């Protein structure tokens, strides 16, 4: 199914992105914790 | 190689799973620090 | 655009194994804490 692959490609995507950033903000938190 | 690029996209699923609940437990872990 | 869907595939690799090992770091530097 081509159209369907695209699509899981596109999703694919959009969640790695939002893991990056959740990945940012955990980070953030650590580094405060880290230097306090 | 059409059949291979589907299993790969399968695999990309898999480990983006992974990495999703591999963060959850690490954030469990801080906010446990962050309050404690 | 079946080329461009290869080459989109193996970024998505690229940047998952990127953010599996940033999820180590952090994991390492976490452990630290807890264990400090
Ligand atoms: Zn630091
Ligand atoms: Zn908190
Ligand atoms: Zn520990």
């Amino acid at each position: 199914e081509w159209e369907a692959l695209e699509k899981k490609l596109a999703a694919x995507e959009s969640k790695c992105q939002a893991l990056e950033k959740k990945l940012q903000a955990l980070e953030k938190k650590l580094e405060a914790l880290e230097h306090g």
